[PDB]
């Protein structure tokens, strides 16, 4: 198989880090990316080890960004059984695209 | 801003061709897309237009694929205002990898 | 087959334009592409048509800029027979990424 | 920057595969990628490490396969000075779409 996606847009907030309890990190952010036109999809990115400190150390609310990695689609079942599933890219990289 | 998506797997069904009333062809389908490992992310591919035409004609379940195009985030409210969303890739070309 | 190219760099130089005689715009520029390290990919970009038209009008030296399209080998003997190629990539999208 | 390629064709040839006397494996191979159209890029491809020994075990002349990796510009000037330089892609990963 095959999986590989490549995205710019804007960070709509900082990044949000966490160390889950197994003792890695993980930091995800959404990427405001526009389908011009007025339609935009919010796209949850997922970062993990060093990469995960890098997007915490330079990433913030606004910034513009490239991000490639692979979709995952996180599934679950409700108490009552009723399907929901999140979208997310596991980033394989994150570059800069502007100064700041 | 920039979206794309490179995917490669196998169609899980044969794909359902519906004709919306405003007078133009989808085509939908699902890829089984292997993380390699035993996980795997099942994405409901969109064709419209004459790429719905072609994966109607030639696509069955099983067959491995290409598929390009941009990752969609379609979001809709319930009665009661819990948040629901779907992930779809609009494909923007489909390429046999394979004989039959 | 597929084949899809995703670059980010700055233009070394302003777009050259011409109408070629079949009465067909090409624009053509160079994209240096560092490999991040001090090593660059210098890249020949061509645009046609309308892409051509946006190129001549919105880039100028030093933009950066993301080109998506295909990989082209352009080939050619000598009077002598030596055997010479061009790589280029023919633009499907040029996506501007600052403001300027 | 940012520097992506996917491929997909067939070899052209076995790969060739030698150890350059720093201790490095290279494997080269060179893919036939139509434009679909009668047209074909001959592209080199460039793996190295363990993904030159992938290469050398499992692909063969006239295989179906999918690289991503980046555009690299080999550059050399002649004895006489004038201008050659290769194109390459370094492959960061090689994977089968058919059976065998």
């Amino acid at each position: 198989s095959y999986n590989k996606v490549v995205l710019v847009g804007r960070l709509t907030r900082d990044p949000e880090t966490r160390q889950t309890l197994d003792g890695n990190l993980i930091t995800t952010f959404t990427l405001a990316v526009n389908r011009g036109g007025d339609d935009v999809d919010f796209i949850r990115i997922v970062a993990f080890r060093k990469l995960a400190e890098l997007a915490h150390n330079y990433l913030q609310k606004g910034r513009m960004v490239l991000v490639d990695g692979k979709l995952r689609i996180n599934k679950w079942k409700t108490n009552d059984g009723q399907p929901r599933s999140t979208v997310e890219i596991w980033a394989d990289n994150i570059v800069f695209v502007d100064s700041k």
